[PDB]
Order: structure tokens, then C-alpha cells, then sequence
């Protein structure tokens, strides 16, 4: 329904934000 | 419906997020 | 409705999260 | 009710990524 | 409830995003 | 439910970005 789709966008959102933590992670390490 | 607003905003967002991951990769390289 | 006005919150969000990309790609370009 | 205490927290949420795309602009002039 | 559940989480967001606007402010002052 | 499941990826979200105020601070203090 509409309640998962909603949810899904989420995880994706979840997921863009670990890779932003990895290269902000990345510019801390240079 | 309101609640596909919704989602479709989140996509939008999740859109944005991965562009901020990839331009944050390209200050990590530099 | 209260529907519409968290749409519209999450277009706000939208709004900023493309300023910051590209905020982001002119500290990649610099 | 608690539907408008969400769409009052994603005002401030979007209030706090206007902060950031505020200082991200200021990271860039000085690149 | 689980509507109570979501704004909790979202006030939990506005927290962290503050944070990261603090430590962009202080990147920027340097 | 589906609305826990939204709740779940808050939670989530609330997580990452934890993460990311946190390499901020680090590249901050660099």
C-alpha cells in the first residue's frame, strides 16, 4: 500500500545517509 | 492521494541524499 | 489537511537537501 | 493531534538542513 | 501510540541535524 | 504494522546521522 511505499523511501533514505557517514568518515581520515 | 505526496517527496529526498554522498566522495578524494 | 502540510514540510526538506548538494559539489570543485 | 506534532517536527527539521546548506555555502567560499 | 512513536523519532532528527549544523558552522569558522 | 516499520526506519535515519555528526566533529577538529 501507500504505508509501505512511504516506509520503503525511508530505507532508502537510511541507506544514502550510512554513505554519507562513510565519506564524511572519509574526509575526516585525509 | 495525500499519502503518495508523501512518498514521492521521500523519493525526492532520498534523490537529493545521494547526491550529497556523491559529491562528499569527491571531497574525501581531494 | 494534516496530510498536505507534512507534504509540504517534507518539499521544504527537499528544497534545502539540493541546496546543500550543491553546496557540496563547490567544496568538491574547490 | 500527533499529525500535526509530525509535520511541526519536519519544520524543524528543515529549519536545521537550511542551517546546514547556510554553513556548506560558507565552506565553499573559502575553498 | 505509533504516531507518537514517529514524531519521537523525528524530534531524535531534528537533535542530530542540529548537531551537524553546529560542527558545519565550526568547519566553516576555521 | 507498517506505521512500526516507519517508526524502525526513523530510528535508522536517527542513527546515521548521529554517524555523520560525528565524522563532522572530527574533520571539524582538523
Amino acid at each position: 500500500g501507500e504505508l509501505k511505499a512511504i516506509a520503503q523511501e525511508l530505507k532508502a533514505i537510511a541507506k544514502e545517509l550510512k554513505a554519507i557517514a562513510w565519506e564524511c568518515k572519509a574526509i575526516a581520515q585525509g
